């Protein structure tokens, strides 16, 4: 069987291999160093890999899995909110997803700003807040939804939509299922808001570093990853992209450890499984 | 204001780039095609998005406006009533909405078989038709409602509602007004037979893909899309849900051509002003 025992062990085997190869070493030339200073990284060991890398402040990757273009990110330090905002507002954002609980982000021992559900200054940006819709991904698990509205004298004005599963369970996986809810709703979002900038002859359309979404949990690894896999099944372009592919994919544009759990790669297996994609290359 | 002429012409002009993106190429990919063989759009340029269709042999699609589920499809043609019933029957349909008029029906030239007043045998799958309730709508818009009741050898015994407003003119919008009742009335009959299967312990109730209300009219675009957004706004869950967010998740999660009349347009603006609810996203 293409998604029997044999099938996920020579994927996992493959995988491994990519992790080791790709684990920083100190002061590694394929990672962003703190230029620096301030700490870039939230966690030591989840480095972010520099020719992918969006801003020189930021942990923050332009991945591109088969045809689908997104930015993953851990969630930005407190140093690092104004260049976050930045990045949001320059890439003229059709959509940020945070998959960090209320719970996590309400945790001060964490050090997880609550950025997008309130207004605030940062440094020379203003940001406004506005509740939108919420909206039930199954399983009791909810997305709540924000406009963010960025200001910066001498900038245009942008506003971005967020996708905010402020449930996100902290003590178990999300179901396949509830990520296939979660990957069309934030496709949807994005193509609402990226369709607003097509009307309106945006040059941001014509740049393939701009109109990704954003995607972060907490370190961008685990969360991250799970959603993403699932955005690139959720795309038509994507047919016989392999669950090989797409995570050597994120693996190589980010760091070795995107899908950092059993259960997250099993996730991206059930979902190609249903779609009759396969896991492995030949 | 927000429902003003500015802010009409600046829906409009982000829903007319939506359809024209949306718009299908020959043999486009993004749209279920012919399987053979037998005809499968009953107008060729009223496509089925591949990624959210029903079944490979239908034009019928999952929608998602919000929270809000449904079916949207276009009239069965008459090669496609033996699957169509069976698209009814897996889905445990709370309700079928027919919204084409009698008199098409009843034009042998539009081949839209009376596949809801009458008993009959569709290959293997036989049908009962019975007359229930009569409810009016206003301005003598007239709701007929029957139960069909689908069996097939080795099979499960469904029992489908049916509300069949048989007088709502080809090409036109009725009133704010009557949508209202008829969204409210179709919502109720869901309801009610929804809860029935949940008293039965339905395994049905778990499945996302199940329970739905289906809709149709003739091209299953325009009626059908001025009830679809009328249910939506029906729906307790659906605060902040814009009238910009309700047709463009039509478009996307069906084709470009949902709600195809700017007098459909208009009703759902109408519902939405009554609501306070906004018409474009910021
Ligand atoms: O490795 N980590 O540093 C790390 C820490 C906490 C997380 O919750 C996590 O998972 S993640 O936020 O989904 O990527 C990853
Ligand atoms: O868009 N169309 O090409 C189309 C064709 C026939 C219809 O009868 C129609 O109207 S509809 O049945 O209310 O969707 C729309």
């Amino acid at each position: 069987s293409p998604y029997g025992p044999e099938a996920r062990a020579e994927l996992s085997s493959r995988l491994t291999t990519l992790r080791n190869t790709l684990a920083p070493a100190t002061n590694d030339p394929r990672y962003l160093q703190a230029c620096g200073g301030e700490k870039l990284n939230r966690f030591r060991d989840i480095q972010c890999r520099r020719q992918t890398a969006v801003r020189a402040d930021l942990n923050a990757n332009y991945i591109q899995v088969g045809n689908t273009r997104t930015i993953a990110c851990q969630y930005p330090l407190q140093s690092q909110l104004e260049s976050h905002f930045r990045m949001l507002a320059e890439n003229r954002t059709p959509v940020l997803a945070v998959l960090a609980s209320s719970s996590e982000i309400a945790n001060q021992r964490f050090g997880m700003p609550d950025y997008f559900r309130q207004s605030g200054t940062y440094g020379s940006i203003t940001v406004e807040s506005k509740m939108t819709q919420q909206v039930g991904l199954g399983d009791g698990i909810m997305a709540d939804m924000y406009t963010l509205t960025i200001r910066e004298a001498g900038q245009k004005t942008i506003s971005v939509p967020v996708v905010h599963v402020g449930n996100w369970p902290d003590f178990t996986a999300v179901s396949s299922e509830v990520t296939k809810a979660l990957a069309s709703l934030v496709d949807q979002t994005a193509e609402t808001k990226r369709n607003m900038y097509e009307s309106k002859g945006s040059s941001a359309v014509a740049d393939d570093s701009k109109l990704r979404p954003v995607i972060h949990c907490r370190a961008g690894v685990g969360r991250t990853a799970q959603l993403i896999g699932a955005m690139c099944m959720n795309d038509s372009r994507n047919s016989q992209l392999s669950v090989e592919d797409m995570v050597s994919q994120m693996r190589v544009q980010r760091n070795g450890i995107m899908v950092q759990k059993d259960e997250q790669l099993d996730v991206l297996i059930k979902l190609a499984e249903g779609q009759g994609r396969p896991l492995l290359n030949s």
